[PDB]
């Protein structure tokens, strides 16, 4: 006829994504992305980070010496992998506040082991018993001494070990309960009396509780293990009269990236710079649900399984009609674009500048919120196999705060985005839109379905002109208002 | 006239309410509702949890067997309510870690206790005192053997208990500190030596300390509460020369949802999820200002006193004027409507479509905030009685840290949601206004305040055609046409 | 002519700042402030707080009575800072649990010190040292008294002291770790024994461990600190056979608004609410980056080095246009405004009501940022000298999840009202453009680059009339629509 018909629109998909906004909970948009990693690879990988496998030893097995943790004399680590299916095979022991001492050494990141000279003068040294077998033949702790009689005494021991390195050193020591008076005149001739290590800035004074304990390993005895760190310019005493587990030496205090891990996953080769319990997991969605323990550059842990960002706009299944109505699913060359009823015939061309604009503001809302990584190293223990009390409340307290928070901010921060986008792309719409019905002026009418009604003869370059910008109004003017306006 | 008014506008209400959004801090509007619990009902309701009402006893009392709690024995518990009013009328006791044994039992949830045949060979049992009253006559702690000498003799415990079960045992004992040498001796025949009470796992010792305490109730001693927990395959040794207050069994271990609270309110006949130091709450609100303590499915504890939720439009009280000059009070059947001005005569009537929109979007954000509540049970402890250093702090920290944290997003939600409450009913209002326009398309003029000039003869059908979304534009376009444009 | 061109637009300035927003990470706007404070004055402010300068003191050096802290005694404070160059002078001493006894005396405000008389019979009184030195004299802490032997005999004390107060009484005391057994022969006439120190509530018992440690200022025994607190109505009962460094009265315990700082920052004559181990620190803005040791009306840390708040429109630089296509760079009346084109020269005049109404929504804005403070005073130590294991990892835990969860929220506020603040001069500007569409009708066409083309002759007076909202669209209608639609 004189007339034409110029739809405006956007594409839409047969099979969108379900998305939360603040408007509603569930609402269908084109395309969307996981932002909650909720597997792992089931293998902790030796990449970026170096991986020390406990095997069958414990850190503390490794840090006392015992026989079957030979394999991990003075190594280094950044993650600790300690193993379910691990045991001592030694002398029975007990750590008061074990939990620390084993973060002490986690932490620290090192077994390196400087063996010192002690004037153990006038005892015997390197008792051994047959609980801790090493070449088939009775051994002990590797990095302890056990200290007994010699010719059936045991002179009271006032040995001094000056600090005059750089670095602190750690001393690691401890005490002998017999399980029975008759051991302990065996081993050390003369009642328990009290052992006493000190420095400038501490003292420990342990005292030997001579008695029968359950039987470990055919057992009945204990070693209690102690520690003591040695600042510079400091000096290690040791004051002992008998039942001490001599320290052979000294282990390095490091500061570091250093932890421990419990895991049962297999060690890879793979590269991956986030490792949990259940293995390496990757660490470009901002959000992961496999575990609350991790290292490394990982994801923050959320309750949530799932948390899909928009990625696309509001998916709309489905004369010509525009944007107002519905979307239009025979686009694919881009998002937002053109449908046309001209004299020549029907077609489509798709507005690849309002869809890129649209495009590069998803990428710069992606691009802060993935690659976006929180870098952890040693943190509190999350997982406990004792009933402890207060401290363990209040860790498990404080884990239960961080991961509500975070779920929290986790949640808010999805819709608010989500939300966000549906309107970042309903604003391109909108202004492709504005744009066209400013560029016609008066030549052309808003039909209310997204489409314009144009009022002179409208050919396939016409319709170019307008898609791209150019087109003259005032060309035709004359023959659009003697239509529109009927004279 | 020639020509017609038709006017859009919304509700507005003689008495709005004051909320806070992101642009400004004190905005009117027609209804708001409070998002935070401030009051509660006074009482503890019995259901849906198990609650035991503890009397005059503490839950330690009621675990050792004071004669007074003999109503406790075996009892099981959801949470326990703890009195002010509430004393031991026993032998006086401290427990060394008592905030450690509390947690643990409040965790564990019941006092199930089965006795065992300990072979107390060679010791008297049964020991009593005048502190400890029950049915009129001298008795002593009903979960607890105080053993004395046997015809002035006391040989060494060594007294093994196995355990064969499938579940952990909790074993309760205590150690006797005599206020003299003579009731040391008079009671055990000896001089004090050591307890210890050991596991596979772990081991306890502790000594006898003689020598006066202010006397309490009379009594110049003490006795001290230690616990130890056996697990399956473990064995307990309890190995004692005297000041043994032994187990007469134990307790079992269970892990779930229980805890223990202090609290001076009635306990009465009602269902509630919540329950707080102050009674029992409502837990329909995303948060409360009653108390950080807090039991079950409970609101978020929240500095504010009050933060409302607009649930209404922005209140503006008012030939026609619409929605850019004011609101109308005159309008009850909907929140959206239209008023005219046409040939008849003048009229309103509300659009029902466009308030049911706004309502859906409002009930969308109050079914998210509404009836969400998050369900904990132990916590940590949030109020103390004493003062005790380090932890304490920490505690505290912990519990003020994640109070600001919620204040803050609860501030923030709260003047989010009413920025979006805002924009979600100006921009129904601006919605139905463009419908209108796009409807009217060249017949009618935007006069600036919130009404179309319509240039065509109305009748009370027509605007009723509009108000539908039925008008046909083309049949009065030519009237329309010819006075909108006369010269 | 027979047509005007009136044109709407905002300002623009030769160099805006960069900040970021929801939609992107640099957005360049006319004016922001700072929200993060990044630097200290360098000086602890004087007042509104009590500000105590511990000097060579330690708190607990203080509390137990050294010689160098005599002009500590019975101070009081809101701030107890405390120096990296503070050292002991005195017998050489420990605490078993140093951080509650330094957190408890930090957290009570006081050294206020009330003498009592005990009944120390049987034994020597005012024990001194040559390791505490007071007046060229041998001497010892001022609030603990040293007792041994009196003849060579040391009898059993077993002393009584009520606490008939209405306030908790808080014994500092302590146990003498002889570095042989001489010493404790020669001080007590007697080898061992046991320290009970015991209330109605509670007990403690020591023993001596009698034994050589490293020489600390030439003294190779230890005193160890333990203390008691007395609640009203009950009693400290101590009994001791001997190595008791018996309390010579009690400190009272209060509850308020106090803590402890570790700072080398000198104590000047300012006057701020905020005071961090750097220095005082303006509390004006929301967040800071100084320390995360804070005391007082503080602002937040976080770990951002800057946070800018726009508090301006965006910055876009420069026939006439309007805001679609361009800022204006010479329009410096308001934000807002109108440029025209008629047969009499051209013009510019600012919209100041809308100007108006955007600076009073930012302002708006800086009164919910700025300002409001959260004020708190005695929390955790956040730096540690020591590695102590499983309650340090706990506390440095705590303080990192409070850094990151504040960090978070600063960006995300910063970013979210960032994109609102341009939401709001974007609305603004587009409120005013349809006021003027709406006020010219039919005699103005919508060019596209933010300008109206008015059909009619509008001369400064038609447009100032449009500008202030009093133009009548039915006067120039006739003319307006002859020439546009003719
Ligand atoms: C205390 O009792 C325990 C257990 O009843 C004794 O330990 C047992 O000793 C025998 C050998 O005498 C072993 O065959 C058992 O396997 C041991 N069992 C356990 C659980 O240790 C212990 O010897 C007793 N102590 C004294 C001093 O008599
Ligand atoms: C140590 O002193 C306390 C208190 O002075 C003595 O306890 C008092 O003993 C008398 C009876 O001898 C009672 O009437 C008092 O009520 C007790 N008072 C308190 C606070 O317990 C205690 O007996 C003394 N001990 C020795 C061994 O002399
Ligand atoms: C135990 O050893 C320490 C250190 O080897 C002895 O302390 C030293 O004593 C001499 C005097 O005899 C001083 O000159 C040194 O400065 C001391 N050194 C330290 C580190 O304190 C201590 O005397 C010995 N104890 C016994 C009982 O022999
Ligand atoms: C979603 O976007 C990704 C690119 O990020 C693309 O590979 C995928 O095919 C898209 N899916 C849909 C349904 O549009
Ligand atoms: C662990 O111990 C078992 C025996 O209990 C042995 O068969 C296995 O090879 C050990 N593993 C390692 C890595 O040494
Ligand atoms: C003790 O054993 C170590 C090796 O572990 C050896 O170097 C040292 O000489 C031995 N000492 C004695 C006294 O046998
Ligand atoms: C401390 O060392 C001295 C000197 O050898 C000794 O006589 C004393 O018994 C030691 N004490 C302890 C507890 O080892
Ligand atoms: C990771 O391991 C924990 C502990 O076994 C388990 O609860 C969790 O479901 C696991 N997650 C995945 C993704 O395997
Ligand atoms: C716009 O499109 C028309 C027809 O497709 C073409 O002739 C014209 O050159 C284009 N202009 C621009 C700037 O791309
Ligand atoms: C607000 O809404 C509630 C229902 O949600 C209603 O009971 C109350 O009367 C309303 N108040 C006003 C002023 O509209
Ligand atoms: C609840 O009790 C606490 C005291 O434990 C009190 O401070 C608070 O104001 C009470 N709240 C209500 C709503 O009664
Ligand atoms: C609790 O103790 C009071 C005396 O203080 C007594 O009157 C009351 O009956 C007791 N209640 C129970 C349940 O034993
Ligand atoms: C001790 O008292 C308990 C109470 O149940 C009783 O069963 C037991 O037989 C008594 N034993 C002796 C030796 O009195
Ligand atoms: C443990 O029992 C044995 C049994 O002979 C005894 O000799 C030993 O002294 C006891 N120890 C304690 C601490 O009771
Ligand atoms: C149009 O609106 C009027 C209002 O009273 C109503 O009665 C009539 O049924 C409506 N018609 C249609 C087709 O919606
Ligand atoms: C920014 O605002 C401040 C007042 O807060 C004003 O002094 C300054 O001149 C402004 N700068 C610009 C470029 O507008
Ligand atoms: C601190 O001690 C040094 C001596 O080491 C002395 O010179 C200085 O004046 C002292 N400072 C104060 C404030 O007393
Ligand atoms: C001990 O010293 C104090 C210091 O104030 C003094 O008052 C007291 O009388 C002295 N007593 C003896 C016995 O020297
Ligand atoms: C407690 O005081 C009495 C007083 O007669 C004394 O005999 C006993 O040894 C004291 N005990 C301690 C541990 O001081
Ligand atoms: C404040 O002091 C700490 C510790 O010395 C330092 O790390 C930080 O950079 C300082 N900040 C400023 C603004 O001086
Ligand atoms: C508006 O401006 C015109 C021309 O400047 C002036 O004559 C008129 O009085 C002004 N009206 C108001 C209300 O300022």
């Amino acid at each position: 006829n004189s007339t034409a018909t110029l739809c405006l629109g956007h594409h839409a998909v047969p099979n969108g994504t379900i998305v939360k906004t603040i408007t509603n909970d569930q609402i269908e948009v084109t395309n969307a992305t996981e932002l909650v990693q909720s597997s792992s690879t089931g293998e902790i990988c030796d990449s970026p980070h170096q991986i020390l496998d406990g095997k069958n030893c414990t850190l503390i097995d490794a840090l006392l010496g015992d026989p079957q943790c030979d394999g991990f004399q003075n190594k280094k680590w950044d993650l600790f992998v300690e193993r379910s299916k691990a045991y001592s095979n030694c002398f029975p022991y007990d750590v008061p506040d074990y939990a620390s001492l084993r973060s002490l050494v986690a932490s620290s990141g090192t077994l390196e082991f400087n063996n010192e000279s002690f004037n153990w003068t006038g005892v015997t040294q390197n008792g051994t018993s047959s609980a801790c077998i090493r070449r088939s033949k009775n051994s002990f702790f590797s990095r302890l001494n056990w200290l007994t009689h010699l010719n059936f005494k045991y002179p009271a021991l006032n040995v001094t070990m000056p600090n005059n390195e750089q670095f602190d050193k750690l001393y690691i020591w401890g005490v002998h309960h017999p399980g029975t008076d008759k051991d302990q005149i065996f081993l050390y001739a003369q009642a328990s009396g009290r052992i006493t290590v000190s420095t400038k800035r501490s003292q420990q004074t342990v005292s030997p509780n001579i008695g029968s304990r359950p039987r470990v390993r055919n057992i009945p005895s204990r070693i209690s293990i102690y520690w003591t760190i040695v600042k510079p310019g400091d000096i290690l005493l040791i004051n002992s009269t008998g039942n001490l587990i001599a320290p052979r030496g000294y282990f390095k205090i490091r500061s570091g990236k250093s932890s421990i891990m419990r895991s049962d996953a297999p060690i890879g080769k793979c590269n991956s710079e986030c490792i949990t319990p259940n293995g390496s997991i990757p660490n470009d969605k901002p959000f992961q649900n496999v575990n609350r323990i991790t290292y490394g550059a990982c994801p923050r842990y959320v309750k949530q399984n799932t948390l899909k960002l928009a990625t696309g706009m509001r998916n709309v299944p489905e004369a010509i009609a525009g944007f107002i109505e519905n979307g239009w699913e025979g686009m694919v060359d881009g998002w937002y674009g053109f449908r046309h009823q001209n004299s020549e015939g029907r077609g489509q061309a798709a507005d690849l500048k309002s869809t890129q604009a649209a495009i590069d503001q998803i990428n710069g809302k992606l691009n802060r919120l993935i690659g976006k990584t929180n870098e952890k190293f040693h943190q509190i223990e999350k997982e406990f196999s004792e009933v402890e009390g207060r401290i363990q409340d209040l860790e498990k307290y404080v884990e239960d705060t961080k991961i509500d928070l975070w779920s929290y901010n986790a949640e808010l921060l999805v819709a608010l985005e989500n939300q966000h986008t549906i309107d970042l792309t309903d604003s391109e719409m909108n202004k492709l839109f504005e744009k066209t019905k400013k560029q016609l002026r008066e030549n052309a009418e808003d039909m209310g379905n997204g489409c314009f009604k144009i009022y002179h003869k409208c050919d396939n370059a016409c319709i170019g002109s307008i898609r791209n910008g150019t087109y003259d109004h005032d060309v035709y003017r004359d023959e659009a208002l003697n239509n529109r306006f009927q004279i």
